[PDB]
């Protein structure tokens, strides 16, 4: 007799953990009216309320960021949350704007996704400060009036005066107990022709180089509007150096420090939007593409009638991570299944483990 | 009654297509005694003798360079060639010598095949000149006693004295039937500080930019050895331009042309290699990564004793080679299958279709 698959995320194997937000935190006062997974789930998610993976990756506590040392391991893994960084928080550095930033959200959780499916941990570690340098300022942003913070990874510095400069930084090859064969690094830059400063148009620019590495940015031309634009790397354990053009110049401070695993194994991903009267992206949605990441989207509007409130307890993530309440068989963008040998409706691809084949072809 | 999966490339549908060489060329006049496939497939490949994808990418024929226009389309596609460019070649533009020209070609393969995954058709074209400019020299190799031909893709030149320069590039929508929704385009740079010219060392770089893209190259340290290194990128159809820092400057002259289907599948890589008595590499190995490339590795040396030579009719491939004469219902890491109910060893992934499970489970 064919089995349905159950739409949401699933695991093979009691070797799975979760990455989320309030609604996958039991430290949450509002627990359990807050979750949208089961609650003795908790123990398997890394989770706190009103971070993101996006955010931490950026930002430390403050000026209205809450950040999370994120951190877990699982062959397989269930990532669920995003929404506090949608364009609901109305952010911006420069003129890129919400979409700018929701430009940002899709790199970096593009990148996330598919670097985990060859990992096994995820920590997010703070990087040790570079050499020293001196007469210099910290970056900031004309957003919001002044008001918006530049993120803490990557610092951006500026020096008083024209400069040659190279600063060292270290990317370390372990972090209490887990192995970073691999990081995790955002290289940011401000885009848009010469950056004016006391009234000089300087060229904007600077790069990541070591022995066998380069990333960089360059932009000396008419200035224009500008844009706070992130790119998002795999950068290997080592000693690199961070160089300037003359007046510019960003370090990392956080990165994800990741292990590897031979068998690469596709990650799942759950929508994570607000309400309707609040504005979400489908960042998540571009984001988690096949074959490295499983999405799981809402066909509906976020509903929480037995939440705590309209943001926090969905009816249909409800139902969807129940799922992860059973060891599955097969895990599929259909959902998952238990070990059986008829399916009600086609399996497609990405999935794994052991998957029924659809009926109709016998 | 469990059936064992026929180790090597297959296909599911009768829309499937080849890349390759000699060993798939029914042009050449050693056919059918060089062919590692079966003859009556010919038809589905799309191979020159002499040539491989990565040769094509940045050369023109000459200098020792057999180039092809490869072209074809397919949901399903099948990858054999490579060896054509090897450490046996004993290439050289800068000091980076034939490790440096492995790397070059891990990055390309890397990206043809994930890039190939989600794509139908794949097609070498040639780009129009870019925007005149004057004063200016051709980029050459110093490798193996300056007889090394300098790609033509990307082209470098240098100009006479230091300039302000910004040159455009086309890279088109359509060519002639198929849509480029997307482009595998080269940028290679040489490094280890500035460049000695004249008895004047000059900073070495230079970057493709327009509103929605950047890619860049700097260096201007102290001089050492020097690698032509390349990347290659996926770049959208649309306007660019390439720029200069003063000296040097690069533009490309050919793309891959690849349109977008929906639905990811994963491509097959089979294992092109020389006879134990010629260097080769694992580039195609270490290039063709789950989950986005199915690799069948070569399990014996090149062993041809009915072929047209000793690199010629291999006995493990043409073994292998035999699964695309029947239409599959399951293609894996550990071959293809008919339409079954269980199967003699577990199914690992990338995998798709319909492919049966492991008997031991039942
Ligand atoms: C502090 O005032 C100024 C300055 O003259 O330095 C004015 C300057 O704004 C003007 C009036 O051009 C502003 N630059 C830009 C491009 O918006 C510029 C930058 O916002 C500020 O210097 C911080 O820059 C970076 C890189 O974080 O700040
Ligand atoms: C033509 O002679 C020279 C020159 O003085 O211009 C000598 C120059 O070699 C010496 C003696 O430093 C060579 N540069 C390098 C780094 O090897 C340099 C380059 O091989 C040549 O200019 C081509 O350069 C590029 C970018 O293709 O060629
Ligand atoms: C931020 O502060 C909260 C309490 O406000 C604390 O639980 C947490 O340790 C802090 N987060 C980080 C990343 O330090
Ligand atoms: C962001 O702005 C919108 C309207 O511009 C508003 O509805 C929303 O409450 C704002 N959000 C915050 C967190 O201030
Ligand atoms: C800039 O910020 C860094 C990191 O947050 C901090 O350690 C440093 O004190 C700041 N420097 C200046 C000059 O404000
Ligand atoms: C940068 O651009 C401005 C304006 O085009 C020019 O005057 C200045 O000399 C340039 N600087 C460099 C280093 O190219
Ligand atoms: C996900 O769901 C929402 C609402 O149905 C839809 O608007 C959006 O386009 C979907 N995105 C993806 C990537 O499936
Ligand atoms: C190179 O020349 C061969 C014959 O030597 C010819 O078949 C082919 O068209 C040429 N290749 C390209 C890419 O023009
Ligand atoms: C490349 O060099 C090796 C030995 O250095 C030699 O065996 C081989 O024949 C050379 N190949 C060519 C094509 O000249
Ligand atoms: C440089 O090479 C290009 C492309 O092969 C060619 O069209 C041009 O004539 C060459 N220019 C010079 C100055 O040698
Ligand atoms: C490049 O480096 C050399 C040697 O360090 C230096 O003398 C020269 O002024 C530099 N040029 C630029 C544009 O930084
Ligand atoms: C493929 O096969 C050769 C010979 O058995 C081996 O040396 C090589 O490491 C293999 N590489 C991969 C990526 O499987």
């Amino acid at each position: 007799k064919p089995i349905t698959p159950h739409y949401g995320p699933g695991h093979i194997t009691p070797d799975w953990c979760g990455f989320g937000d309030a609604r996958s935190d039991c430290g949450n006062k509002h627990t359990p009216k807050s979750l949208d997974i089961p609650q003795e789930l908790c123990p398997k998610f890394s989770s706190r309320t009103g971070s993101s993976m996006f955010i931490s990756m950026h930002w430390n506590n403050g000026s209205g960021f809450d950040a999370f040392d994120y951190s877990n391991c699982g062959v397989e893994k269930v990532f669920y949350e995003g929404v506090n960084f949608s364009p609901h928080r109305n952010y911006t550095c420069y003129q890129e704007g919400s979409s700018g930033w929701v430009s940002n959200k899709v790199g970096f959780y593009s990148k996330l996704y598919s670097m985990a499916s060859t990992s096994r941990c995820i920590k997010l570690i703070n990087l040790d400060p570079p050499t020293n340098f001196t007469n210099y300022r910290n970056g900031t942003c004309v957003g919001n009036g002044g008001t918006a913070k530049m993120p803490d990874n990557p610092q951006l510095v500026i020096f008083d005066a024209v400069t040659k400069l190279s600063t060292q930084f270290v990317l370390p090859n372990s972090s209490d107990g887990v192995s970073c064969t691999k990081h995790l690094v955002p290289f940011c830059y401000i885009d848009g022709g010469c950056f004016e400063m006391s009234g000089v148009c300087h060229p904007f620019g600077y790069y990541y180089e070591s022995p066998s590495f380069y990333h960089g940015f360059y932009t000396n031309g008419t200035a224009g509007l500008h844009s706070y634009i992130c790119d998002y790397l795999e950068m290997k354990p080592g000693v690199y150096n961070a160089t300037t053009f003359g007046k510019f110049l960003i370090y990392p401070t956080k990165s994800y420090c990741m292990d590897t695993m031979n068998y690469t194994v596709p990650v799942q991903a759950v929508q994570s939007i607000w309400s309707e009267n609040r504005q979400s992206d489908d960042a998540i949605g571009q984001a988690c593409k096949s074959p490295y990441c499983i999405f799981y989207n809402k066909t509906k509007p976020y509903l929480a009638p037995n939440g705590a409130d309209e943001n926090h307890g969905d009816e249909e993530v409800r139902q969807m991570m129940q799922g992860l309440l059973v060891n599955s068989s097969c895990v599929s963008p259909q959902g998952s299944t238990p070990l059986a040998l008829y399916s009600s409706e086609m399996i497609y691809i990405p999935n794994y483990g052991s998957c029924p084949q659809y009926y109709k072809l016998f």
